């Protein structure tokens, strides 16, 4: 029976409004709807892993798993193994994965973020899963951001709380945070951005969804525009949204949105908007291919509608050498020539880099670098050709062109990141230099640049 070196993934997001689900919700994993839809033809087809992140979520696990599990059966006639469940307050998310990959998962873990302070502490937060499927590292994070249209920068100050205390994945990647731990990363949820337009424009808003006439909306949608800025979200993709806003539904119907300010709203206008979103960022060079994006028309229990997103996903296999794992193979090298990085602080301490790839035995610093200044104020830190050669584990083609290496750059004084970043070692030639670039961010901010070139050797 062959490894996969594809797996497709189903993502849902569904803000349940505290009120039970109707009886059947199959519309939701089978992406039928509104928006970039799945064939037909696939119906019967199982995904290999379903991620489902609710909120306001009213349901015990049980109740919940009992729902999901019945509900994928009666779609694929296939019975899915649980492979993580948690749960923060009403915010909650189930991993489901078909029982043929139940001994290609491994190191499962879970963790969630509260954020706010006081006042904001008590609801909004974070649940994710991280697991290995095979040589590849899969992350999921469900958010419940801040609600209310004047409460953006709030929602980008959850994200990064979020991103800097979600403890997923590899501890040992200690200078790196959950945006550099994983193959492929996918951050859902109700992530409450709105589409900011003026309330006495919430008739012609509904007017323009019932033309099906997004763009002029889309154009002033809070995480599409805060994204643009790079106040949140670098270095996430996101489908293009074709699917009416998701958000605020009369219940039992889709014919009605309700904008209205109301005592329960705490007199706040809802204006129709997409709160409930799926985002992804995969490493460099590894296939990732969003195959649906969109949301259910008949699951009306909510003033959400659920929305799905569907992916084809790049997976590799647990490589096996006489040599590595367990020792290096002497047939393989990884070389750095021509290297600085580039860094926006305004302090001056001395730098050295950490490499950090599952393709070594484990992490490796650098020699300190030697500063420069840059011609338009910056620093560069120069390490020319003094970075070490990395010694991979397996130098056969087949595993080491797959495979990453993290670089973080680290003060001397204090051994702390100032910047994080990723190479890909899929390159277009062996045994040559070629030029690397990642920029580099700390807490999911830009703060610099790492570039030079590459020389990799593999046993062919
Ligand atoms: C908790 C945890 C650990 C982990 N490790 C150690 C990987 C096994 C592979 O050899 C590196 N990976 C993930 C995704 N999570
Ligand atoms: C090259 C590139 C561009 C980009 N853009 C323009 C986002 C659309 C959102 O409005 C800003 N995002 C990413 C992740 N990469």
């Amino acid at each position: 029976q062959p490894e996969p070196d594809m797996i497709t993934i189903f993502i849902g997001t569904w803000n349940m409004g505290n009120a039970p689900p109707p009886k059947k919700i199959t519309s939701w994993f089978l992406s039928k709807g509104q928006g970039k839809t799945r064939d037909d033809s696939a119906d019967y087809i199982p995904h290999d892993i379903y991620v489902i992140g609710t909120q306001e979520d009213p349901l015990s696990e049980k109740e919940w798993l009992e729902i999901l599990k019945h509900s994928l059966q009666e779609i694929t006639s296939v019975t899915f193994k649980t492979v993580a469940i948690h749960t923060l307050w009403n915010i909650r998310i189930v991993v489901l994965a078909k029982p043929e990959h139940e001994n290609r998962i491994s190191h499962i873990c879970t963790d969630n973020v509260k954020t706010g302070i006081a006042n904001t502490l008590g609801n909004k937060g974070a649940v994710g899963v991280s697991f290995m499927f095979n040589g590849t590292s899969l992350g999921f994070v469900n958010s419940h951001l801040t609600s209310g249209s004047e409460k953006k920068l709030r929602r980008n100050q959850n994200y990064m709380n979020i991103l800097r205390f979600l403890a997923l994945g590899d501890k040992k990647l200690s200078p790196f945070n959950i945006t550099h731990r994983f193959t492929h990363l996918f951050w859902f949820g109700d992530l409450n951005y709105r589409v900011d337009l003026p309330t006495w424009e919430a008739e012609t808003i509904i007017q323009k969804i019932k033309q099906q006439q997004y763009a002029d909306l889309l154009s002033h949608d809070q995480l599409l525009t805060e994204r643009r800025e790079q106040k949140v979200f670098l270095h996430f993709e996101e489908e293009e949204i074709t699917f009416a806003p998701t958000y605020r539904f009369e219940r039992l119907t889709r014919d009605k949105y309700a904008y209205t300010k109301q005592k329960a709203t705490g007199m706040k206008y809802n204006l129709p908007s997409w709160c409930d979103r799926v985002l992804w960022k995969s490493y460099p060079l590894v296939h990732v291919v969003c195959q649906s994006y969109g949301s259910t028309s008949d699951i009306m229990t909510s003033d959400h509608s659920p929305v799905f997103a569907t992916f084809e996903a790049g997976v590799t296999s647990q490589f096996v050498s006489k040599n590595g794992p367990g020792t290096v193979d002497s047939q393989g090298q990884i070389e750095f020539l021509r290297c600085y990085a580039t860094l926006k602080t305004k302090s001056q301490t001395k730098f050295y880099l950490e490499f950090h790839s599952s393709c070594l035995e484990s992490f490796v610093k650098s020699q300190e670098g030697e500063n420069e200044e840059g011609s338009e104020g910056e620093l560069v830190v120069k390490f020319g050709e003094t970075l070490p050669k990395l010694k991979p584990i397996i130098s056969d083609p087949e595993y080491l062109l797959d495979q990453h290496i993290l670089i973080s750059i680290k003060s001397s004084d204090s051994d702390e990141s100032y910047g994080e970043g990723c190479i890909a070692l899929r390159l277009e030639a062996t045994e040559t230099q070629l030029p690397i670039y990642t920029p580099l961010t700390h807490h999911g901010e830009l703060t610099g640049h790492f570039q030079g070139e590459i020389k990799l050797q593999t046993s062919q």
